């Protein structure tokens, strides 16, 4: 991908828990380990994921 995924960036993550797709934020990358942190919007949780795994913004 020529374009970054950065901090403040909305995606879509699966959740680790259900295995369904909601909406989040980036607040957090780790540029060497292409992994980040995500807070899940409304609910306020946060947890890891792989770059890679990020979607865009689902139904957006
Ligand atoms: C029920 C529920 C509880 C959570 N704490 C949560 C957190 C992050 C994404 C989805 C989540 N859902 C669906
Ligand atoms: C739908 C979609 C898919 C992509 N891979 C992407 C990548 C970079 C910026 C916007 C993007 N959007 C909007």
């Amino acid at each position: 991908s020529l374009q970054q995924w950065k901090v403040g960036d909305k995606c879509s993550a699966i959740w680790s828990e259900d295995g369904c797709i909601y909406p989040a934020t980036i607040a957090s990358i780790d540029f060497k380990r292409e992994t980040c942190v995500v807070v899940y919007t409304g609910y306020g949780n946060r947890e890891e994921q792989n770059l890679s795994d990020l979607l865009s913004p689902i139904c957006e």
